[PDB]
């Protein structure tokens, strides 16, 4: 825990519960019953319930757990974590902070991960001995102060443009970089925390592309034998 | 399409529909009852699956069609495919390809990407008259004649060694570079063609992670603006 190491956020992620305004929404009411689940307890997904959304605030970015599990996929199965010199983490929409030990495989099935989110919404943290994954309330500040870094960045289209190849070359002058992914489909952040904002392309790209740059760039730059 | 372009082929992809020998199975046939489907229309997916493939050929790493969603989700999106310098294709197990369109959306939540398969795999192309997705029967070897690249590479943990920016710099080298991708989750390629094996790492890889490496690698060199 003293070498070089890239502390990935994707913050003010879309994942959650169903909202407890919509619990009785009949969109989510057959879904559940057809889950055989509490409403109250099932990951909200726009691609089943978009039309219980549509009077919700930010109805329209809400439910997209998809974006958490590609990111993460790209995240933990990428070398830079099989070489030590990552560590991600998940702060969702509602001010919750998911804290991932390294080593964990994450269910390609994207069902699978649904199921598994479930359960750490549920319980706090799964599986019950190894807690692989944990959850707490907590807002980014309040994790970047745990993470207690030396910069951050915020991928952001608006920021300073940046070749990604330059970007890694950036990161790796650093000890405890962290960098900010927002995980939502469109808008802006919620969460408004000090960092520099850092643009990769003048074009939006989704986050897991972002993730991908990142993590590349930075691969190519810390892990010497590279 | 004359400019540098890298042909990259999901290949041998476990991507069918409910195989033939296993369409009575209680689990094939409870699942698409659920679903109001026949059996033989759905995409074979593990998950759900899996009690069925115990007793099939190949059962154990049959039926990952998230291998494709997560592979195409990393090419599509990509810098490479936004900047016209990529054309991406997925070769079957059962020999068929599908041909992409680049500009091509696809459904970044896996069960809308599921049955965009099973409306791919039922019409044959998708939609009516765009035809983003085409598919025929195809072998690995026909499409490598109809690509006429001036060179194959295969991405194999047993190839011969090399860092990825290096792999990148490599491929900048040829006009109409074809990258060969394994779409099965373990085990040895089905479709045995002509091409020069890579090694990205000496542990093997996720598709999608070898997918990333090499798009990102190729990007900043075949990118002037890079
Ligand atoms: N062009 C871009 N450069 C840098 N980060 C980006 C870009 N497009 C999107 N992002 C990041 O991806 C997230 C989801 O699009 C955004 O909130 C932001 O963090
Ligand atoms: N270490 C590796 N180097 C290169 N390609 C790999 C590696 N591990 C896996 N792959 C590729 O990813 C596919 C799925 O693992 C394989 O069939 C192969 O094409
Ligand atoms: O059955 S309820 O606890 O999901
Ligand atoms: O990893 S499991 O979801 O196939
Ligand atoms: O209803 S059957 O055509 O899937
Ligand atoms: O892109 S759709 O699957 O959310
Ligand atoms: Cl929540
Ligand atoms: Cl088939």
């Amino acid at each position: 825990e003293e070498k070089k190491r890239l502390h990935l956020i994707i913050a003010d992620a879309e994942l959650e519960t169903v909202p407890p305004e919509i619990l009785d929404h009949p969109a989510i009411v057959n879904y559940a019953k057809r889950r055989k689940k509490r409403p109250e307890k099932i990951i909200l997904d726009s691609t089943y319930h978009h039309a219980a959304l549509r009077q919700l605030e930010d109805g329209e970015r809400r439910g997209r757990p998809d974006i958490v599990h590609i990111c993460l996929l790209n995240a933990l199965d990428s070398i830079l974590n099989k070489e030590d010199r990552l560590r991600v983490y998940v702060h969702t929409r509602n001010d919750y902070v998911i804290y991932i030990k390294p080593e964990t495989r994450l269910p390609r099935n994207y069902n699978r991960f649904i199921g598994l989110m479930e359960n750490l919404f549920e319980k706090g943290a799964v599986p019950e001995d190894l807690e692989l994954l944990r959850m707490e309330k907590k807002t980014l500040n309040e994790l970047i102060e745990e993470i207690n870094p030396d910069v951050v960045f915020i991928m952001h289209e608006e920021g300073e443009l940046m070749i990604p190849k330059n970007f890694g070359k950036l990161l790796d002058k650093f000890k405890k970089p962290t960098v900010i992914v927002g995980g939502f489909p469109h808008g802006d952040f919620k969460s408004k925390v000090d960092g520099v904002k850092i643009s990769l392309y003048r074009e939006p790209l989704m986050a897991w592309t972002i993730v991908n740059e990142v993590i590349v760039s930075y691969e190519w730059e810390v892990i010497k034998k590279f």
